[PDB]
């Protein structure tokens, strides 16, 4: 049936400001609840203003000496820490900014009060379009990613799920996610992504867990070019033979833009219904799910993207002809919600689909 869903969201995010240039933009979120505001998918959902996580939160997963060091570096004082940011990996794709502290306890504070509120068995979907954050490592920021909120999530489903699917469409490997749980069989990570000279290196398809965590690792690594077609030979395939071999009690699932067609970073050619239709079959398993951020890189469409997402979630159909919003002129020239892939090359052919999909379901006989 019809689903109940929370979601989450602080008006201040929009604000944080990584610097000039910098190809990650909070204000997407922003964008993103103001056009779902003027569809009017606020009557239908209950919205919540998440929690700032405190540091004793986030040091659940994270070192104690780098969240140490996030709470304390400012762009002021950064010439006092030059020894922290290099160790900690902040400067370069994850630069100093004001606020930055506060902008991690808001995306984390989403993704952790959505578990909570899953685990009370108080809704059906959590959404925290500020997170998933999936490249932050136990003491290291990557890949603009700073506190790995879905670990954090992760953890908070572990106090009442035995075992917890984490399923990951942003274009970059979810990394950090994997790395968490690489050797446990409690959280099995699956991540779709470019792989080949690409951020960040990681999730060759023979990366497949270690120790207890043996087969419950799975990497689907794709080309340039991969379109809605070939993406739907893949998923829901893929999907139904973890839920049958794995049969996990929550689901959370990073929905991250870069993966769509004319992404600023990401070189994939799916369009808004393309992604979504991950949403789709994700949510007919009928399993507490969590849906969280991630990359997304050309911020109108990843407005249109979360925004659609936000519908589907809701069953909810919205019209294609964009309503009026603040953001309007972000929209040119078409002012439509859908989008159209490019006449980019799919390097993906359909025999190396097929045959990736096959090494993968041998994969899965061995749970
Ligand atoms: C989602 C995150 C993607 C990160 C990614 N980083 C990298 O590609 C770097 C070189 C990298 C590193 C550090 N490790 C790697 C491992 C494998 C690999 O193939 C690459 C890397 C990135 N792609 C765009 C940028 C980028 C960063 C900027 C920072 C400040 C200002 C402007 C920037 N512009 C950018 O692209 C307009 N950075
Ligand atoms: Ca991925
Ligand atoms: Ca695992
Ligand atoms: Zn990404």
């Amino acid at each position: 049936g019809k689903k109940k869903v929370c979601y989450y969201y602080d008006g201040d995010i929009g604000n944080y400001y990584y610097g000039q240039g910098h190809p990650m933009k909070p204000h997407r979120i922003r964008m993103t609840h103001n056009l779902l505001l003027n569809y009017g998918l606020y009557r239908k959902m209950e919205i919540y203003r998440p929690h700032k996580a405190t540091a004793e939160e986030m040091t659940k997963y994270h070192s104690d000496e780098y969240i140490k060091f996030l709470r304390s570096i400012r762009p002021d004082n950064m010439s006092e820490y030059s020894k922290q940011m290099q160790r900690f990996n902040v400067g370069e794709d994850c630069p100093v900014f004001d606020g930055l502290f506060e902008f991690c306890q808001l995306s984390t504070g989403g993704s952790v009060a959505g578990a909570v509120k899953l685990n009370r068995q108080q809704t059906d979907m959590a959404v925290n379009w500020a997170g998933g954050l999936h490249h932050a490592k136990k003491s290291e920021a990557s890949g603009f990613c700073y506190v790995n909120d879905i670990v954090l999530a992760i953890l908070e489903l572990l106090k009442y799920h035995q075992r917890v699917l984490y399923i990951d469409i942003d274009i970059h490997h979810g990394d950090g996610v994997e790395e968490a749980f690489y050797t446990t069989d409690r959280v099995m990570t699956v991540s779709f992504h470019k792989y080949g000279e690409y951020f960040p290196g990681t999730g060759d398809l023979r990366d497949i867990g270690a120790g207890k965590g043996k087969y419950y690792a799975v990497n689907f690594p794709m080309r340039d070019g991969i379109d809605d077609e070939s993406y739907g030979q893949i998923f829901k395939p893929i999907i139904s033979k973890v839920m049958e071999m794995y049969q996990p009690s929550a689901v959370v699932l990073q929905c991250g833009a870069d993966s769509l067609s004319g992404d600023r970073l990401g070189c994939f050619n799916l369009t808004v219904k393309g992604h979504a239709k991950c949403v789709e079959v994700v949510k007919t398993f009928n399993l507490p799910l969590l849906m969280l951020g991630g990359g997304g890189y050309t911020i109108r469409n990843v407005a249109r993207c979360w925004t659609y997402e936000t519908a589907v979630a809701l069953d909810c159909e919205i019209p294609n002809e964009l309503p009026y919003n603040d953001y309007f002129e972000y929209f040119g020239p078409d002012f439509k919600l859908h989008i159209s892939p490019s006449n980019m090359t799919n390097q993906n052919t359909p025999e190396y689909m097929e045959k990736i999909k096959q090494r993968l379901f041998e994969n899965l006989r061995m749970l």
